[PDB]
């Protein structure tokens, strides 16, 4: 709809100066829409940010939820996922900026509804986890919570990384070494 | 410089309490207990207030891990006293753990490319660990120093925000020897 018209305006405008210096009159701008409509979606400026990532988290979220399960083994299903959240940034140079800088919030409520969503993404990190130890893949007596911490910390830094070289070489290309550090560690 | 340092920790427990964007150097300089005009003879403004921050403690950070590690031969040993470090300092002050983990984490793209020059000094020392430890027939063949420093990092980072997160209230520094076996060995079984 045209939900999604600001949406994505918002991604430009937040991307372009940060979520604390974008103003709600210059995303209705950028969405080709008068002030007054984004009222009519929307309550405020943080419900735009939060609505951004329900959107585009929270569906990519889902789509992996479903996608992970034609996987055997854990580690297939976390290629999958790595690979899918590399390719989705790598499409879109706002949407990369967005989700990596403004994922941690200051503002306790509006971190609240951020993580929220992102718990979701946590949720499926355990639950391969859960079921490769299960099956023998992964490491008996592994701290779940740990490791999740982990690999979601790498691909986070990997992404924010590329971000903070201006996305300048292939994220892509880089998920199945990412896979095999997380798998295989160091040694 | 004292006042220069006073400074520096006032700024840390307004910005962690209030958040960046809601800090004011006015605040700073009554929780200092100078007067405004004292702020700006040593800074330009809030924003090199927090650049300065960063580079201050992560330069007193350095010098204690940095000479610290010089005595422990294989990488392993080395990265374990890079995450306990790590952990102690931000467990040993509340504060500066929020400002490490949310406060520092601007969006304003070219104020984090500041923020993040700082950072570099601290990465190196993970990069000089894995070559020493690939020069030594240590390291696992085929890996790539600057993704594993990513990797390191951003675990370390991650398990330090999730605990942020959680209020502090677990101990954080009792987790480094697992978080490095998962680093050095990886999930497989
Ligand atoms: C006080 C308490 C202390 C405790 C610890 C302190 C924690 C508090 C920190 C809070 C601030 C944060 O937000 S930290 C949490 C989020 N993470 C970050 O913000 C850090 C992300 N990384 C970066 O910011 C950047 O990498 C820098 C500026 C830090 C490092 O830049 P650098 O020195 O150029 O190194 P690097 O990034 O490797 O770039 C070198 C060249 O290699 C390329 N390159 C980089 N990575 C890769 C890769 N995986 N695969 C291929 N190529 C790559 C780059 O494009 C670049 O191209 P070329 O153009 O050079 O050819």
């Amino acid at each position: 709809p045209k939900y999604m018209q600001i949406i994505d305006a918002a991604v430009e405008v937040i991307a372009e100066n940060g979520y604390h210096q974008s103003q709600v009159s210059k995303i209705a701008k950028q969405a080709g829409v008068a002030d007054g409509t984004i009222y009519l979606y929307f309550k405020n400026k943080e419900d735009i940010l939060i609505s951004l990532f329900k959107e585009k988290m929270g569906q990519f979220i889902e789509r992996m939820e479903e996608d992970i399960k034609e996987k055997a083994t854990a580690k297939e299903k976390l290629a999958l996922v790595i690979s899918k959240h590399f390719s989705l940034l790598a499409g879109d140079h706002n949407l990369a900026i967005v989700t990596q800088l403004e994922l941690r919030q200051s503002n306790l409520e509006l971190r609240q509804k951020i993580n929220e969503i992102l718990k979701g993404y946590l949720n499926i990190l355990d639950g391969i986890l859960t079921e490769g130890i299960q099956s023998g893949e992964i490491k008996e007596g592994l701290d779940v919570r740990l490791a999740r911490q982990m690999i979601f910390g790498t691909i986070d830094e990997t992404v924010t990384t590329w971000v903070m070289n201006d996305q300048k070489y292939d994220l892509v290309a880089l998920s199945n070494s990412v896979l095999e550090l997380l798998v295989s560690g160091i040694h």
